[PDB]
């Protein structure tokens, strides 16, 4: 049996573009929690949680919301470690993706050994002194890497962050709008991604051969994923702050998911940057939720070949 | 020199929505007799059957329109004999899936050895117990497996049918939306499939490769391929029944037929569930009516990388 | 460094669509030469060609605008072998496909020894005897192959050319609509071709290796890529003549050209067939343009997983 333990994030201060806070909303309202009730799934949910209004909040340099941000995540890493001390699979849904930074630590106090599994357009991997457009959705593996730390200038609102995760302990599938400083970091940690030029080369079955045999290789261990929903291309996804064209399709989303699913080591789970107010039609957020909750299903062992209970259908 | 023997099927009653009775109409108005013949294409049209109309059929326990779909199969498999006696290719214009029925079990009369492959995003292997939707075109192979028949009860207008196919004689591709009880019957005989996973995974072309070598394998023999439209994604045929997103891709969808086509051995074809009245746009109409008859013309010969006469074209 | 010789060809008269011959201004309008010093490229435009009129133009035979388009090219080869000599890869901007003549042709003249890279849903490898349409934009590859050249009446306008490249020489990647006698040739003469067929069955990763293997296996040579937009699908790319669906990705489309960069051998490039007039919305003409300089940025190093100057970011 799979446990759920649903918590709603609707921050959206870790980017510009507001509505991705009512991403929690549209999810549910579509169904989520009863469809992942309609299989076998034990689904416990922690409600949204409270966003303190931090109206003082100043940009550090040029990073926005600071602390806004940082205390969301705060806020986030302890009722991630609260629903993982339940013993279940924390799904996390935003909201900007600013979140991970709190999804995945929290996830990594009650499971320190986990290997995260990035799946977005971009690497978020930005520095507080390497970002260009200030927005920290687009910098909270900065902020996790231990390799980096040392990089990370002390930003108000993270004094309670401490990185988790080593350069060895991620992938990354679908960058496609990778910043310089960013692949700088990444050439030069060695970090392993899969850009949308991998997933082109060697099909996404091999991507996520290599993902799995990577982070689980030596041994198994809990597994983070972080599903940006930009990843996917926007003609699945269109209601997002930051789609780019080219991206993985909604059956390699499903793919991905499904071998996630198939590993029973999903530990941890991240549905980030749907945005419906960014839906040029009302079909385009529909559109959009939709992958988004199949996704979620697909984590949870909706498998397309089709599910069926532990008894005889003929009889 | 590839004789077809063409039949069109008007028949809707395997489920509720009716326009998909005119497949025949728009399929030929399309130009689908003349384009076969524009090819090295010997073709011969045995009309549309005329399916007499059954007003008294109420359901059978949940099955709906049982004495018309089976009638309907029933007619459509003599035909179906017929044409194949006269040494030609079936090529059946649906009109729901009910009739494959007819159609396999007709073609298994004069070629008992055939194999199955079946294109569509349901396995429509559904029997009348474990059917939910209670829709006739959901429940085809059923009536047809050998090793299902036992749990097959009497249902009004199959006491003609008699199995003639054996679980390891079809292979399905391309599935998306399976029922709990059909997936059980799918792990119970052991039938080959490659869902929308398994294209995933190992690309159309390995596909392709394990369901000619898994039914050719042994030795070689007449091949039946009942292509529901639907098994491919909705962005290519939306005017269908019952369609599904994250569907076989165009290319993937001739790259099938092209290869079928190459085997020298497709012996019966069924070009099942368009539906004209489904389309939200005259566009949806001609874009899946045009897909439809691509496919049909792959089936047949038409190479994406070309095709020439034996001539010598420069002289 | 990768130096740029861009060369404008507003040049229409191999096909019947006006419109073509605006490609230039729409592609530079897009920022095409600002995106590309944007990266690590030193750029330089030599200008829009200017294409005197030539009114008294007949057919001969059905061969439509033959001393036109003969002189396009004509004048076409001349720059670009200037632009070679001036060590530097030419970039042609079109302009219908006819133009392939000149810009081949101009480009052996300074390296005999490249080798094509031909991307088009199309072989336009028709001679003036196979041609059905009369249209040049169908026949520029047969007056560039030696072994086709007695084949190859004397048409007014093309008595400069001299076939400067073999059949084994050039491969094809991407097509769907071949003429039969376009096809009587290519396996008449050994072409290396991935018809959309192959792209399915083998995936666009191996498709690229054999042909880069196939081209660069014995030794290593200069590499035209004559990119036809229409070789992508429609969906990417309507705003083109001769659209065909079941095209090449996006991301197929970025790969092929990721790939050839990363050869460094890249030494001709050609971006033909965008007509702006043919765009069914305004949409449709920037989703053409956007595309086809996205195809361009990444022939000169535009990666999807990142690019980094070489300095150290995190510092
Ligand atoms: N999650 C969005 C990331 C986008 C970003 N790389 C950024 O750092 O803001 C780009 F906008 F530069
Ligand atoms: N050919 C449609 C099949 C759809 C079906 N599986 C059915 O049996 O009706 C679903 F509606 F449950
Ligand atoms: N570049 C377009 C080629 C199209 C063509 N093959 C031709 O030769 O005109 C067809 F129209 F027949
Ligand atoms: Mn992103
Ligand atoms: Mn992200
Ligand atoms: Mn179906
Ligand atoms: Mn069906
Ligand atoms: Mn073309
Ligand atoms: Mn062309």
């Amino acid at each position: 049996s799979r446990t759920i333990g649903i918590i709603g994030a609707p921050f959206s201060k870790g980017q510009p573009r507001g509505g991705v806070e009512e991403g929690p909303t549209v999810l549910r309202k579509a169904g989520l929690l009863e469809k992942l009730k309609e299989q076998e799934c034990d689904v416990k949910d922690y409600g949204d949680l409270p966003f303190a209004d931090i109206p003082n909040d100043s940009p550090f340099q040029i990073v926005k919301n600071p602390r806004s941000v940082g205390k969301a995540s705060e806020q986030l890493a302890g009722k991630v470690a609260e629903v993982k001390k339940n013993g279940r699979i924390s799904l996390v849904l935003g909201g900007d993706h600013s979140l991970a930074i709190g999804s995945i630590s929290g996830h990594a106090r009650v499971h320190p050994d986990l290997g995260v599994i990035w799946v977005d357009a971009h690497t978020d991997i930005n520095t507080p002194l390497t970002t260009t457009s200030g927005n920290l959705h687009g910098q909270p593996v900065s902020f996790l890497l231990k390799e980096l730390k040392g990089k990370i200038p002390d930003v108000p609102g993270f004094s309670w962050v401490t990185p988790c995760i080593s350069a060895k302990d991620i992938v990354y599938i679908g960058l496609r709008d990778v910043d310089p400083g960013e692949h700088y970091i990444l050439k030069t940690l060695g970090i392993k991604y899969f850009s949308m030029t991998e997933v082109d080369r060697l099909g996404i079955g091999k991507v996520m051969e290599e993902t799995l045999s990577y982070l689980l290789g030596r041994k198994k261990r809990p597994i983070h994923l972080s599903f940006d929903v930009d990843g996917l291309d926007p003609s699945f996804t269109p209601a997002t702050g930051t789609p780019v064209v080219g991206g993985l399709t909604y059956r390699e989303g499903l793919y991905i998911t499904e071998e996630i699913y198939k590993t029973g080591l999903l530990s941890g789970l991240d549905i980030m940057e749907v945005n419906p107010s960014l839906g040029k039609t009302p079909e385009e957020v529909t559109r959009t939720v939709n992958t988004a909750v199949a996704i979620t299903l697909a984590c949870f062992g909706l498998a397309r070949e089709g599910n069926h209970k532990p008894i005889d259908y003929l009889n």
